């Protein structure tokens, strides 16, 4: 069947506000975590959160933006440096039938749902709202909000699967590929930053809160005293291509997406089972001969859920187990950005030929023992890269990309 | 390649909690919206709505229902109606890495995001918001929550399109069985209904405020004086299954799903552009051998809309009109959840051989002439059925049935 090669890509996120600036703070272990007067304002017990650091003021049309909240924001700049990168004319991909775009977050926009409850609740009621705040708070918004400007004539919807969205879309992007449907669809997602959805993680015990006074040291997969993912927002977007078609017109090919794994635990609502894990990665890996060189685990630094997937790896890979490395140990968690954020940091690894650290192990995890887990940065060429995504409600991803 | 058959189905709907209700609600014309003091309270313009008509307490243990919003409540309902309906014995679905569940909503659960920032903002701070409001407020909450107690090993996560969600995740259920990855989905929606999303609508102007002394009225999909749509909730839920494994297994089999279009308009992002939805019709009947006999419009009785789509009808079919009715002229626009009950409606007439009226067309729009739109319930045998499903952002989907 048809092949699906990624050739394009474009990120912004709490390490860098496209691959240039993400590529220096993979290379140098740089935390993109700061102290936050938000969420600290806010009552919570997190004070810690990987923000983006951009004024996104005047970057896009007002025409366009009108209708975005934060997540389509960043999901919409990280498809204008996805389509300069993939070297795309408006004449090849607008008004295309077998050009899509599948991208979505996790939550949506807790923060303009909220802001037009509030609005409603006060003396000027539909008139305090406006006519803005469906596109902003509806579940599609960051395919809607970007399959209009871009003039996407394929497919155009949303997955969302939690910590798993953008992965997912990544692979229904190569679905589509396969079934010979489209020729490119734009995959990837985004996810705004708020306490008002930051809260509802603090209130189920998720979220670090012993190192506020050191935010660069909160996110620390792996080791003994993690204590919680720190929340994170951003977008990325990458162009999922059929082979053919890229090489008809000279595309540069980051990798091919060779395997893809998408299962269910079936278990526990927030917990991870383990087993969804091992069959998830076994999926991707099935009929790829080559051995996974690295491995971007989904790593949230939480004390459960770290070790949980170290145990599926070890049952994968029994006596060869790949490099691995949490980047979120820098970036934070940013939910629905973390799929195609994370297939992106992979990419730059594969590409520029280099092993991310994961950072702050202080004291390493009994149960990550015998593990090379990447501290340091490491010069290394890879050739197949392995990239997990396992989210709430035990839905499970895992993307393997590997030189074409 | 692999063929895709409805083996079992379940709703909850304004018209009805069941599929006989439905069925009779169908056959006699019976709307389903009612007057909102809930609505009227809140300060909108509009105080109608297209409620689910059932006392839901007790229905699902107590450990189930703690982590569900409403929209994960009728999505739940629907599928436990549909599992009966299918036949489907524990042991046959549970614990299977070849079933999988792909449903969605369209906003997710703007009361429990909502809920969650209150909550923060009085005097219990995060004891107020407790553990539970990520998975009723995040935007895959009804894949999560339906996933976990159905035990559900294959596929998992929620698409979202705003009006075309769950006929998204029905069209992606097919493809998951094409591509021979899995052999059953459960695929299907939910939406909750409340003031906190329907006020955003009323503030863009996109709901019927003119008929609230006769809600019965309201909805009135292609007459003169429509005014917007009638906001609804509930759930659907369908089984997609491989066709040889359902009849491997002796399943009752209502139709096979012989096309599924999926298109975007890229195009202006408050109106349908026509063109999008003339794609999607004519992508949907590409290879299907028959005249399509009923189409169910996506019709949500707005000015633009609904005309809109019978341009695109018209450009499609020619003077060959297929029968026609809306049916949200009685059930209203229950958005996440439009899409699987509409297939289910179809799927009702198709077995049952009846064309459902379009109600409420007291004066036939200007621009309605020429096609056959049946206003009066019609006992027809029924071969292939058509369900159009445009939502806003300008994604379509479109789903075509035929008897085996």
């Amino acid at each position: 069947m048809k092949r699906a090669v990624i050739t394009g890509l474009g990120i912004v996120s709490s390490i860098g506000n496209n691959q240039q600036e993400v590529l220096a703070s993979l290379r140098e272990g740089r935390s993109g975590i700061t102290f936050s007067q938000e969420l600290k304002d806010s009552g919570m017990r997190s004070h810690v959160w990987g923000n983006v650091k951009l004024d996104t003021t005047g970057l896009i049309d007002r025409k366009v933006v009108r209708f975005m909240s934060d997540a389509s924001i960043y999901a919409f700049l990280s498809m204008e440096q996805a389509i300069a990168d993939a070297g795309l004319s408006p004449e090849a991909y607008q008004n295309n039938p077998r050009v899509g775009l599948i991208a979505g977050s996790g939550g949506g926009s807790p923060r303009f749902q909220v802001f037009g409850a509030d609005a409603m609740r006060g003396p000027r009621g539909l008139k305090a709202v406006g006519p803005y705040v469906v596109t902003k708070a509806m579940a599609s918004g960051v395919s809607a909000c970007l399959a209009t400007p871009f003039k996407i004539h394929g497919v155009n919807y949303s997955i969302s699967s939690a910590c798993a969205t953008s992965a997912h879309c990544i692979g229904n992007a190569v679905e589509q590929i396969q079934l010979g449907k489209q020729d490119i669809v734009f995959a990837g997602g985004g996810e705004e930053l708020c306490w008002e959805m930051a809260c509802e993680f603090d209130a189920m015990g998720a979220l670090s809160t012993k190192y506020n006074d050191t935010p660069e040291k909160a996110s620390r997969t792996y080791d003994a005293h993690r204590d919680g993912f720190v929340i994170a927002g951003g977008g990325g977007m990458v162009v999922v291509e059929e082979l053919e078609h890229a090489l008809a017109r000279g595309a540069h090919i980051y990798a091919e997406i060779v395997g893809y794994g998408a299962t269910s635990d079936g278990a526990d609502m927030v917990a991870p089972s383990g087993e969804g894990a091992v069959r998830c990665m076994k999926m991707a890996m099935h009929g790829v001969d080559t051995p996974i060189d690295y491995l971007n685990s989904h790593g949230t630094s939480t004390p459960v859920g770290d070790v949980k997937e170290l145990a599926a790896i070890r049952e994968v890979f029994g006596d060869k187990s790949p490099a691995i490395s949490a980047t979120k140990a820098m970036t934070g968690h940013s939910l629905g950005a973390a799929g195609v954020q994370e297939a992106i940091y992979s990419l730059l690894m594969l590409e520029h030929g280099f092993i991310a650290p994961s950072i702050n192990i202080e004291e390493l995890d009994e149960q990550a023992a015998g593990l090379n887990i990447v501290t340091e940065t490491t010069d290394r060429e890879l050739t197949t890269v392995m990239s997990n995504s396992f989210g709430f409600g035990g839905t499970n991803a895992t993307l393997v990309m590997r030189k074409l």
